[PDB]
DNA sequence: TTCTCTGTTTTG
DNA sequence: CAAAACAGAGAA
């Protein structure tokens, strides 16, 4: 049930179609590019430069709809935790 | 505190 | 199913 050989790592996964995507953690290539100009930033994951773009845009998407809260979020792990923190959504 | 990562879950 | 997103961890 998907054991990852790499030394040092043998983590087992959910399915195998993920341990070969796993893989990528033990490579150096980062194959994915920010698309900002002059930004140098690449990635791995593409919910990683997807989260990195909100950076530049400034963006904060993730807004709290538990009535009179009114935060707001630019990370998703960071409106997880706010959830987490005050049992909002 | 801000932000990147990644294993798993959700969406389409 | 593949793509998008989440949730939690935790590097800096
Ligand atoms: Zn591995
Ligand atoms: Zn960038
Ligand atoms: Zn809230």
């Amino acid at each position: 049930r998907n054991i990852c050989p790499i030394k040092g790592c043998g983590k087992n996964f959910f399915s195998h179609k993920y341990l070969v995507q796993h893989q990528r953690v033990h490579s150096d290539d980062r194959p994915l590019k920010c698309p900002w100009k002059g930004c140098k930033m690449t990635f791995k994951w593409a919910w990683s430069r997807t989260e990195h773009i909100r950076v530049h845009t400034g963006a904060r998407p993730y807004v709290c709809a538990e009535p009179d809260c009114g935060q707001t979020f630019r990370f998703v792990s960071d409106f997880s935790r706010h959830k987490r923190k005050t049992g909002h959504s």
